[PDB]
């Protein structure tokens, strides 16, 4: 099956999904820690509504991808790069792929003994001081990170190059609104005040309020930066990697992603490409087959290093 | 069509592009260090924001027409001069171009090595005392480097006539948003969520605010001052030269800089041209064809140095 | 229409040109540091803001004729008197309608050997004692500097007569804006070098702040007063042929000054007059087309110096 041919000199692909909600007629929007929904005036003079964030939209996209019963990748990826941490006794803490900020997390690269931290001392040295060559990031990251390449990381810490080195996102998503109605609701917690009925205790009949919302248009956008990767230059294999790549993650977000929160039920009508115009999107099991064939040409490349999970131990 | 008509009707090119962003209906401003959005209110009775600096648009319209992995100019621009910073081990470091400071950067005219200092002296030694001749300097800068004469220089430099000499940029542009809104939505770390909140010590859990903005008309503006190097007067085929070179960056950047910040992508929706009026801009395509030439013609009036391209070491 | 019809009624002349910005709102104001952009608040309480100061609209009233390399006047103000002072080389240093003290100052009037200081000092002997006479030293300016009436001057040598000799400017302009809003803005100068940023070298990042401003309501106001010439009284052809350049030198202005600054690009709207009511200013092909005539009347009239160039020369 041949994709990349098809973008192979597109500047950026654009996908657009409609959603709908499951049940009912509301959803809950993300409540952000200042101002809860952040609803807003669209240019046309009518109220909108940022559903979601660009950042939860990519948590989730990098969940799907993830298996905790067995901290690895999903079959149809296994064999990705990928750090993983363990505690003292053994037990696996944490992984690149559940962290935040990628390898700038300070479980990895910072703690007692740290072997990936002399890995990309060595990597990137020549880069250290002077001009900065994102091919040689990029090549040095993908060593050791297999999706990163699609989300970026800053290297805040002050000894590698004192935060010179630095890398956006390829792939980036989000959710929106039209025409946002409100609907408003709250309740009363009414334990019986027989016994006591003070509320610093956690007594009483406490009151509270929230917010829901009614949309009659709500719209996941998908972008991804063809030129960057391009840009990147590392070889036709790995830009058909990393689009085979994102098209999977997409479709399995839009499959079994979509209760984003707990009154947040939400349905798929209808995906569709924006631009280039008139292209086909592959489904999911066609990936699903493609996929170990592309990683394994990848790694036979050698662009991965060996063992492509590599280990380090967490402690103070 | 030939632009040399244009070179005789008018003073000044004046030329605005629609910009819409590309999905979604809001975007991300720059951040000025100061104060972040530099929102401020309109003549007219309504708000408005300055989206990027000017001299900021002056560098990435640099950035669209030069390939530091390459040291060389794209292919139509190739033979125009230019001076190439070398480090001790011989891997360059910088250029005059890479760099915003053009002659005037420090790494430049410093160190052991300043030939480009005496090639300069050369002329400034009859500069240093009376007045000042800007068709003479703008003369010795496009021996040097043609990206100067569009840009401008301030030559600071006590020894260098005691830093007499200036040139203000002949082209000039700018992006702002009319009438916009504002849309905040901040967030919080998910990493580290379980242990302790410490966040002096990097092990902690961190929310943030952040802000992004809304608008119904942002539009592009661009600005070529004919007269001042029509004032410099040296020549018919030179003048091609310079609004050819011009209006190809315009143009190599209205189709790359599209994306300026992470969260900030746009396309174009449409070119118009002010002064003159009933003047027909030409396509990318045909600069492209045309513009070897005219640098081959000036090159064969003598008027850049030999060789075109400059080599200066730096260390210090 | 002639000019003598309000010369022979109306004491002063007073006329507005109000002004836009040719692309966007912001502008750039005068920046003397010691204040910055100088503001104030209005009778009304409105904030204020004076654009250009009417000392510098003089010097450009002043530069806008006259031609550098040419090193003589324009073709309508060709023949007129001047002075320009020579080096030793004989390559004029300086003339005297582009000085700032006109007539005075240390390059004429003043060195190892002076002509043109007996010259005066012969006409002043008589000034010396009891009242100083505005019709002998007006009659003495226009036969050395016609352009020096218009714009007046302070003879401080003691030698001559202690200096009491002085003149008050007879045209005066300058540029006001009103209802006036800032709009703050900044950037950095980045650097990628590789060994530190040592900004007491010039090296790394540093930041800068800038203001701008936007207004409604900006205007050029231009003021001429009538009785004041007609009280020098050198002649009705003298009165007629100063109104004359007056005007022209206005009118050109209007379409040499508007680029103030690198970042102002002003633009005229429409040019009124407030006094006389009721008249209509020429246009300029009209007195483009009559001075030269009427130069020669006053030339043959013999109030203008033969030679009417005057050469001195400069050492120490």
């Amino acid at each position: 099956m041949k994709l990349e041919p098809l973008l192979s000199d597109v500047p950026r692909l654009l996908m657009e999904a409609d959603l709908v909600p499951v049940q009912g007629t509301r959803f809950q929007p993300t409540g952000f820690p200042d101002l809860g929904a952040a609803h807003y005036e669209g240019p046309d003079g009518r109220p909108m509504l940022l559903v979601e964030s660009a950042q939860s939209m990519a948590n989730r996209l990098e969940t799907v991808c993830w298996d905790k019963d067995a901290d690895d990748w999903v079959v149809p990826l296994r064999g990705l790069p990928v750090v993983k941490v363990l505690d003292k006794a053994g037990k696996p803490l944490t992984n690149s792929v559940l962290e935040a900020h990628r390898l700038n997390s300070p479980y990895i690269l910072e703690g007692k003994d740290k072997t990936l931290f002399d890995l990309l001392k060595q990597e990137l040295a020549h880069m250290e001081e002077g001009p900065v060559d994102i091919r040689k990031l990029a090549e040095t990251l993908l060593k050791v990170d297999a999706n990163a390449v699609l989300h970026g990381v800053f290297l805040a810490k002050k000894e590698l190059a004192g935060g010179r080195l630095r890398l956006p996102r390829a792939l980036s998503a989000f959710i929106e609104a039209e025409d946002v109605r409100v609907a408003s609701s709250g309740g009363v917690k009414n334990d019986h005040v027989n016994p006591s009925g003070d509320t610093s205790r956690g007594f009483g009949n406490v009151p509270f309020a929230r917010d829901e919302y009614v949309s009659p248009r709500i719209k996941a956008y998908f972008n991804l930066d063809l030129a960057q990767i391009r840009a990147f230059g590392l070889g036709e294999q790995v830009d058909r990697l990393l689009i085979a790549l994102a098209l999977y993650k997409v479709r399995r977000f839009l499959v079994h992603g979509l209760r984003l929160r707990t009154a947040c039920d939400l349905d798929c009508q209808a995906l569709r490409v924006t631009r280039p115009e008139g292209w086909e999107v592959p489904e999911l099991s066609e990936l699903e087959a493609a996929l170990p064939g592309l990683i394994e040409a990848v790694a036979g490349e050698g662009r991965f290093a060996q063992p492509a999970v590599t280990i380090v131990t967490y402690e103070k």
